[PDB]
């Protein structure tokens, strides 16, 4: 008897999912209809022979050894309503047959025939003899057939390692990975799955004029980058180095995530920050139609309440823009206005507390830089500029005021002062940064660690590069606490440049090189090596969200020339060429947690100890929650993969585990493949420990060091991001006005009201969480993988999260965790592991998604 499996495909139009089409704004999805497809009968053009599905057995071969085929059958009626039947999908169904011969099902072919593409999300089989159902989950695109030498192949939800692979699929599963990998030739289409590495020689634009050449980032010792993406394009004409630019930055197919609600697509947001809102903002600037400069603090504050005054022209484009209607409020015409930012809710002056400054290093939107001082004076890395062999010129006789009254020797050695360096990336492009419109310090600023446990800023130096050349160490200021008169403005203007080094570095270390950037060397191997039934590529997956899709953004629009990291923060035109020598001293073992918080001195390895270490400081929100979290993706992490991995030896078997983690080494990360410090991928504790620093970096790392930016930034008082003004001298006139009116001194110093403007519209939508998101570990998408045991695994990784979700709640309720809130009342909530949409000041998200 023949007789025929029963199949449900679940797919979803293009456009349910596309940009232009979805183009109208979108408010409230996981509803409609919870769209049935069936409704607006255009389903019925799925339905002719349109699209076919073709099964592929896994337990019987050809002569060659691969698995059966299946006869190509086409889609059959349309399924109005399915119990999983979520929201803009549209569900098919289509019977085939098999026998008692052909054998059990664990792959298919699928061939559009249709002008459109479609995403096709799953396939479901009801049986033959006594196996359950078969799940297909497959998440991908679908372009028109006529584009594919080899069939678009899916697999079903069996996670398989190498050795684990039934017979008649293993040359498939191998095939596709070829197919994956390409030849490294060509120009990369739209409809391409094919993943690649390149350098970032993709920045700059020298034919449009050599001030708009950018270096080379990667391939080479003095500007070593994580690669990235690789993209076809031609040459420039100027440089056959780098590469010809373009509005269309390709990134393989799938990586780039649709969506149902229109509000949710925050690049095509971003993409309009700077093609759209600018120019109409410069325009209402540049001709007259609003003042140039803030006068006062209020003016700042107005920007939450009455909004910029802006004329109805220029309203009227800025307004029924897409994406930005969530991002820009409207009374009516004459008004932009910005959503009162989290740090000024309560307290619109507590920013300017000594006591906010200092804990917002423990606990705001970069709190991951100060390090315990360990000797004195500071000293410098720096080279043959003579103060890596001199020092900081803060000084015993300086540090010695108020508080405890024990010396500089033993505030050191009871473990009570600590240290926010800002000197040594920027003072070698010093001279050169000054020599533009931004006029800045190379910083350091002395931490004390008080008896209530917070943190008192005691000295901040102020460096300035050269007066007599390089070769002659630096000149710098020093600069004490004072609370009274016009040196208590000059202490504010002091903290005003620490801050400014401070977003700068924030942003394109903190942010863009730790997370963004490194990250993708290891979407691209993963995909490159590790196939889609494999157990790595399933942990490893939902960290990668629209990842390279938000840095073929940055490329195009946040890390380029004239770009937005460029206007807007200190380094300028020499912002990602510094991260890059960052990055030399980047090692991705120091990415993890413990080993970043001892290094930095922050922690110490202590086996009595809630998590094998204790804090210098109890009170390190952004630490003692890190923790929490790390300890929870680690034992997530080993649970998973030493339930794969019976032995190290069947690690050093996977030949798909070791080519990955190879080219990961050898190119990806290509210009440390020499460095000492990498996993081998020898031991499965090895394994381990990097697949939990790459979910660490994608999800709680970038969360707790992105979702911060408009609750803290959002008031450019809070965060400058660029100093204009050399600080007040006595005898000047700029001195005066700093008695006389501090407010507009700090104003004139700090960033301009303009870029201010352009800084908060980015970070705004930075600092959103798209509707649609996946937070960590409660979460993936359906049906993932058939393995139970895993499934149970990831169960218990979402209960810890969330039983740790109340112990930091917790927390934040403790009035004796005086740095979880600050003068400013805002709780510690960047770690707090769930979220709605929106500028909430929490939720952790699997991965870098924004
Ligand atoms: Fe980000």
């Amino acid at each position: 008897r023949g007789h025929k499996i029963k199949g449900t495909v679940v797919l979803m139009r293009k456009n349910v999912l596309d940009v232009n089409s979805v183009t109208s704004v979108g408010g409230i999805i996981g509803q409609g209809l919870d769209l049935v497809g069936s409704t607006l009968d255009t389903l019925t053009a799925f339905l002719g022979r349109s699209v076919s599905l073709q099964l592929i057995s896994a337990t019987k071969a050809d002569a060659n050894g691969k698995g059966k085929l299946g006869k190509a059958t086409f889609l059959e009626g349309i399924i109005t309503s399915l119990p999983t039947l979520g929201a803009g999908q549209s569900a098919f169904k289509i019977n085939f047959e098999w026998d008692d011969g052909s054998g059990i099902p664990g792959a298919f072919y699928i061939k559009n025939f249709m002008q459109t593409e479609f995403f096709l999300v799953s396939l479901t089989l009801e049986d033959i003899p006594n196996h359950g159902s078969i799940h297909f989950v497959c998440n991908s695109w679908i372009y028109n057939a006529k584009l594919f030498k080899s069939d678009r192949i899916f697999f079903a939800n069996q996670t398989y390692l190498p050795s684990e692979t039934p017979a008649p699929l293993v040359k498939y599963r191998e095939e596709e990975l070829h197919n994956l990998r390409g030849d490294g030739t060509g120009e990369r289409k739209e409809w391409e799955r094919i993943y690649d590495y390149d350098v970032y020689n993709d920045l700059g634009d020298p034919d449009k004029g050599e001030n708009h050449a950018r270096p080379v980032l990667g391939g080479n010792d003095t500007f070593p980058y994580p690669r990235r993406g690789r993209t076809g394009r031609k040459p420039t004409r100027k440089d056959p180095n780098s590469e010809s630019r373009s509005n269309d930055v390709y990134l393989p197919r799938d990586e780039a995530f649709g969506h149902l609600k229109s509000s949710d697509f925050l690049t095509y947001g971003l993409k309009s920050v700077s093609q759209n809102v600018l120019p109409l903002l410069q325009s209402a600037f540049d001709l007259n139609f609003t003042p140039r400069e803030f006068d006062s603090f209020d003016e700042v504050h107005g920007l939450y309440s009455g909004g910029i005054k802006l004329p109805t022209d220029i309203i009227s484009k800025i307004s029924p823009l897409p994406v930005l209607k969530e991002i820009f409020r409207t009374d009516g015409e004459q008004a932009l206005k910005f959503p009162p930012p989290k740090v000024i809710q309560v307290s619109k002056s507590a920013w300017m507390t000594d006591e906010e400054f200092a804990r917002e290093m423990l606990a705001g939107v970069n709190p991951n830089l100060i390090r315990c001082l360990k000797d004195f004076p500071p000293r410098s890395k720096l080279d043959s500029q003579v103060y890596g062999d001199h020092t900081s010129q803060i000084t015993k006789e300086h540090l010695e005021p108020n508080l405890e009254g024990l010396t500089v020797d033993e505030a050191i050695q009871n473990k009570r002062l600590f240290l926010l360096d800002h000197h040594d990336p920027i003072m070698p492009y010093l001279r050169r940064i000054n020599a533009t419109s931004t006029k800045a310090y190379a910083t350091r600023t002395i931490l004390f660690l008080k008896n209530d446990g917070t943190l008192r800023p005691l000295a901040i130096e102020l460096s300035l590069p050269h007066p007599q050349g390089d070769q002659s160490g630096a000149f710098s200021q020093v600069f004490l606490p004072a609370d009274e008169g016009v040196e208590s403005s000059i202490w504010l203007l002091a903290k005003a440049y620490v801050v400014v080094n401070d977003s700068c570095y924030h942003q394109l270390v903190s942010h863009w090189l730790n997370t963004h950037a490194v990250v993708e060397p290891f979407i691209i191997a993963t995909n490159r090596h590790l196939s889609v039934v494999h157990p790595i590529y399933k942990l490893l997956h939902p960290h990668y969200r629209d990842t390279m899709n938000i840095n073929g953004l940055a490329r195009l629009s946040l890390v380029n020339d004239g770009g937005v990291i460029e206007q807007t923060f200190l380094w300028g035109r020499y912002s990602v060429e510094m991260s890059a020598v960052v990055y030399k001293d980047w090692v991705f073992t120091d990415q993890a947690l413990p080993a970043d918080l001892i290094k930095r001195g922050m922690a110490i390895e202590d086996p009595s100890c809630p998590h094998g270490i204790r804090l210098v400081i109890e009170d390190y929100p952004y630490t003692v929650d890190g923790l929490e979290i790390w300890d929870a993706i680690k034992t997530w992490v080993h649970e998973y993969v030493f339930l794969y991995y019976k032995s190290d030896d069947t690690l050093r078997e996977d030949p798909e585990l070791q080519a990955c983690w190879k080219e990961l080494v050898e190119v990806g990360h290509g210009d440390k493949k020499n460095e000492p410090w990498w996993p081998k991928m020898q031991t499965r504790e090895e394994l381990v420990e990097a697949c939990a620093i790459i979910i660490w970096t994608a999800s709680a790392l970038h969360a707790a060091v992105n979702f911060g930016q408009y609750p803290y930034g959002g008031l450019i008082l809070n965060r400058p991001t660029l100093s204009r003004r050399f600080m007040p001298e006595k005898g000047s006139a700029e001195y005066e006005e700093l008695r006389k009116n501090p407010q507009k001194a700090y104003l004139k110093t700090i960033t301009p009201k303009f870029q201010t403007l352009i800084d908060l519209s980015v970070i705004e939508i930075l600092s959103r969480h798209a509707s649609d998101e996946v937070y960590l570990g409660e979460r993936d998408n359906p049906n993932w993988t058939s393995d139970t045991r895993a499934l149970e695994a990831f169960k218990r990784f979402g209960n810890k999260l969330a039983q740790i979700e109340n112990k930091l709640s917790e927390r934040n309720n403790d009035e004796k965790l005086r740095n979880r809130c600050g003068p400013v009342q805002m709780p510690y909530t960047l770690l707090l592991p769930s979220s709605k949409e929106g500028l909430t000041f929490r939720g952790i998200p699997n991965s870098i998604s924004i």
